[PDB]
């Protein structure tokens, strides 16, 4: 029911291709997993997507299961990632674009959390713009590293644990993630904070650290991140970004974040600039 096209990259635990849904006469994206793999995960991830279905900015998928030597998941085709568009904009976003993105991304993460999961890999590569009439909508992708943090019925939080391996990207990981603490809601939001300052700066001060082993690289990133005060990181930019990061760093393991407070930070800032309020991102202005 699908024709496989060219390879376009890799997800957390599989390979990504373009394809043709011949029944629908539509192009789709296809994720493949070797059926004879040590730790199968595509089916689990598909179940997570299905629990998220219908939410704003949640892609629609179809778990087709096993064809030949591969488990197959099919997703509606989406547009470029925020990293692609960041490079298209020469690696700098205007304050307007950063704040519009911030408002969408805080709420996207809140939705995931409302469905009892934490994402644990918040980074620009995992946010894709929609196509056509939804070209202004930011979608989130990739639940291969997501984890349930509370019981669906009782809302009982999972237990506090330590000595956990880093799951996700080192550049945007929270400080407590580097220290091996079990991730929770606070960590997704802290990662988002680093993503936003990354959009503001073009790079983070813990980028481009040289090391031999990967472990050494991650340790150097961790140390630089813990030795860079938030006020230094955010120097020369509106205080709201530092307030955001400090607020995230003050949350306890099982605290429910005040998402509306953070959105309101950035919205008040947004409303003091004298922008035109047409909803246009930087990449659609050049
Ligand atoms: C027509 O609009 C544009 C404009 C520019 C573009 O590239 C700069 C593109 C464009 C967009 C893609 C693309 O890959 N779209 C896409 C990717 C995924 C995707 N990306 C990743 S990580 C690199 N995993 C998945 C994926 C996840 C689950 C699944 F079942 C299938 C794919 C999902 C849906 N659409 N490609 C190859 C080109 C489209």
């Amino acid at each position: 029911r699908y024709r496989l096209g060219r390879k376009i990259g890799s997800g957390s635990f599989g390979d990504i291709y373009l394809g043709t849904d011949i029944a629908a006469g539509e192009e789709v994206a296809i994720k493949l997993e070797c059926v004879k793999t040590k730790h199968p995960q595509l089916h689990i991830e598909s179940k997570i997507y299905k629990m998220m279905q219908g939410g704003v900015g949640i892609p629609t998928i179809r778990w087709c299961g096993a064809e030949g030597d591969y488990n197959v998941m099919v997703m509606e085709l989406l547009g470029p990632s925020l990293e692609d568009l960041f490079n298209f904009c020469s690696r700098k976003f205007s304050l307007k674009t950063v704040l519009l993105l911030a408002d969408q991304m805080i709420s996207r993460i809140e939705y995931i959390h409302s469905k009892n999961f934490i994402h644990r890999d918040v980074k620009p590569d995992n946010f894709l713009m929609g196509l056509g009439k939804k070209g202004n909508l930011v979608y989130i992708i990739d639940f291969g590293l997501a984890k349930k943090y509370r019981d669906a019925r009782t809302h009982q939080h999972i237990p506090y644990r330590e000595n956990k391996n880093l799951t996700g990207t080192a550049r945007y990981a929270s400080i407590n993630t580097h220290l091996g603490i079990e991730q929770s809601r606070r960590d997704d939001l802290e990662s988002l904070g680093y993503v936003l300052m990354y959009f503001n700066l073009g790079s983070l001060p813990w980028q481009g650290l040289k090391a031999a082993t990967k472990r050494q690289k991650y340790e150097r990133i961790s140390e630089k991140k813990m030795s860079t005060p938030i006020e230094v990181l955010c120097k020369g930019y509106p205080s709201e970004f530092a307030t955001y990061l400090n607020f995230c760093r003050s949350l306890r393991f099982d605290d429910k974040p005040d998402y509306s407070y953070l959105r309101q930070l950035f919205r008040n800032l947004f409303h003091r600039q004298g922008f035109s309020y047409d909803y246009v991102f930087d990449w659609n202005m050049l």
